[PDB]
C-alpha cells in the first residue's frame, strides 16, 4: 500500500508567497479523545519549508495577582507537547496542535461564558529547520478571545486519491460547529466531584 | 584491555554512498530485560558520519476518536529516550534503539493477532551531527505495520578480533525468530491482574 | 483591540549601545502567587536583538558538605522553567523571571536574616536568537547576596498610550519595597507544620 | 567583595595546545551530600575555549539479558543533569560532575569488590560552544573499569590569592583517598531494609 514516508526518508505528500497557510487563522476549543481540548493547525512555510520543527505557546493577558499586583502583560505557559516530546514536529503534512486542558493549564477554568469577558492572547512560536539550506527560522502568530473557537472542529485536510497522499490547503483554516459542554475544566471536575454519591 | 573510546575521545571502531545502512529494514517486538519492546537498529550516513545524534519516532495512522471523528492522518508519540535522555545518542557504532511497551505507548494494546489487521507506520527521525564538518543534518526511514517483526531479534553486529572492536554490517538487517508471548502489554497486565488470589 | 503579536508573527511593541537593559540591576525576593519568589527582569541586547531565547540560572557557592568537605565554589541549580518549559522565552518586551523557591531549591531556608551573613553569587545565563542574523549568541549576569533585595517587587514597564503597547525602560531597574514574610520557605512550611492542632 | 562574574557577565578566573586539562585522567566513587556519588573533572578546551556546555554519559558494557541474550556491547544511560538541568553546563573553572546512585542508575549495585571484576566503559560527551566563533563542537572521553576510583575524591582547584579567582590545574587530575563504605547503593538500601526493627 502507499506509504507517507519511503524507506529512505522521503515524504509522498501532494501538497503564492505570501505565508498564510502557516497557521490556521482560529483556533478552537472541543472534545477530542474525551478531553476537552485547545487545538490550531499548523501548515508550512511557502517560501522556506521545514521538515522538521519545535513548537511552544504562551498565554498573554493582564492579571491581578493574589497580593493585589497587577500585571500588565504576563505570560502563562501552555503545553504543546513539553511532556511527552510531542512539540518536537514532524510537518510532513499540516497538524493540529493540541493542548490538553488540565488542572496545570491557565485554561483550566475557561468555560464558553467567560469567553465573553475574558481578554487574552495565544501566541504561538515555531522554530523550524529549512529542508533547503538546513539552517533554522522561526514563525509566529496568535490568537486573540475572539479567535478562539469554542465548540469547534477542523476540517480534515489529508485524503488519498490515486496513490497520492493529498493535502487540501482550501481545508487548511475551515472550521465546523460540533455540540460541545459549554463548561469548563475545573468545572467539569467540580462536578465530577458532587456526582459521587 | 582494548577500549572503544580513547582518553582522547578517539573512537576505536571498525566498521558504496547509498544510505541504506542507516536504518534497518525492519523493526521487531520481542522481550528485552522482561518487557515487550519495539526494537529497530541505527547506524550512520556513509557520506556524512555523525557520532552525536537524537532521534524521536511517531506513529502515523488513521482513527475515529471517541467523539466519532476520523483522524485521516494522526501522529502519536513513541517513546524512544525522552525520559531518560537516552534519545540523545552516541553513534560510535550500530545501536538498537528500544520503545519500552507500555500503558503511556500507543502501542500498549498491540498483539501479534492485531497485527494481521492493524495499520499505520513507525516514523524514525535522527538528526545527527556530521563529524567532519560540524554541521547539522536529518535521516529518516519508515515501518509500516508489514516491516515489524513480531517475534523476532536482531543479530549482534560487534565483535572483538584481534583488538579491534569491529561492526559486520551484513548483519546490520538480519534477525531471527525467537519464541514471543503474542499478547499484547495491556492484555499482559490485564492477566496479571486476574493472576491475583 | 490591539495586539501584542499580528497573526503574521510581527510584535506591536514600542520600546545607546551600552549593554544595561538586558538584565535588572538587582534580584529580588517577594510574594506572587502566594509563593515566596526570587524575580529578576530580562529585557533585551541592543546591538543583537533577540526574540527567542532560552534561560538558566546557577547558584554560586562556598560551602561544607556532610562529610566535611569544603567545595570553594559549588553551582546549585536555580529552577527557572526547565520544569514547564517556561525557561524558552519570547522577548516581545521585557520580562520578569520567577524562581519559586520550595524544598527542590538551593533557597528553600534562605531568610531575611541569613541574608546578612550568607554569601552567594546568582549567575544568570541567557541563550538567545539575534533577529537580524538568525545566528545564537549568549548574555549573562550576576547577582551577588547585596544585589537581591528582600521584600522588593518588580515596578511595572509595560503599558498602552494609543494604540502602542509600550516600554518603559526608565523603570526597567526600579524596584518598591512592599510588606513581606522574613521567614525562608522551610521556615513557613515548619510553621504551617506546628500550625496543625 | 570579589564576584566570579560581573554584573557584564564577564568572568574573573584565572587560568600548552595538547588537550589533557578536559577531562580528569581518572573517575571516583565516594559521599557527597550524604550519597555514594560517581564524579569526574571537566574543565575546557585549551584550543577552543567554551563558556556554555551540555554533558551526557553513557555506560557501555557487554551483558546477557534476562532471555539469555547477549549483547556485546549495551549503553547505559547515566544521569548527569537531565533531571535538573544540572547538564547544561557553566564553564566559569573546573566542575566536577556529578552521578548520584540510586535505583535507576546503571551502578545501582556497584560495590568497591564487585569492581574487581566488573567491566565497563563510562563515555563522557560534552558539546560546547566556544566562545571566539560562536560555533558548536565535542570533546569526549572514557573511563575503564580501572579508572574509576573508589574512596576517591578531587582535590579542589578554586581559591582566591589577591582578588583573583585562580584555578590551579596542577591539581586538576588530582584525587586523595578518603574513608569510604565498600557498599553498592543497593545493598545500603538492603541494610537500612534490614534495620527496621
Amino acid at each position: 500500500r502507499q506509504r507517507f514516508v519511503d524507506k529512505n526518508g522521503r515524504c509522498n505528500v501532494q501538497h503564492e508567497r505570501a505565508e498564510t497557510l502557516m497557521f490556521s487563522e482560529h483556533a478552537v476549543i472541543s472534545m477530542r479523545d474525551g478531553k476537552l481540548t485547545l487545538m490550531f493547525r499548523v501548515g508550512n512555510l511557502r517560501n522556506s519549508h521545514m521538515v522538521s520543527a519545535q513548537i511552544r505557546c504562551k498565554l498573554l493577558k493582564s492579571r491581578q495577582t493574589p497580593e493585589g499586583e497587577f500585571l500588565p502583560l504576563d505570560q502563562l505557559e501552555l503545553d504543546v507537547g513539553f511532556s511527552t516530546g510531542a512539540d518536537q514536529l514532524f510537518l510532513v503534512s499540516p497538524l493540529t496542535i493540541c493542548h490538553v486542558i488540565d488542572a496545570k493549564s491557565p485554561f483550566y477554568d475557561l468555560s464558553q461564558r467567560s469567553m465573553q469577558t475574558e481578554q487574552f492572547e495565544v501566541v504561538v512560536i515555531l522554530e523550524g529547520i529549512v529542508e533547503t539550506t538546513g539552517m533554522t527560522c522561526q514563525a509566529r502568530t496568535s490568537y486573540t478571545e475572539d479567535e478562539v473557537l469554542w465548540g469547534h472542529r477542523f476540517f480534515p485536510v489529508i485524503s488519498l486519491e490515486e496513490g497520492f497522499f493529498k493535502v487540501d490547503y482550501s481545508q487548511f483554516h475551515a472550521t465546523f460547529e460540533v455540540p460541545t459542554p459549554p463548561y469548563s475544566v475545573k468545572e467539569q471536575e467540580e462536578m465530577l466531584l458532587m456526582s459521587s454519591p
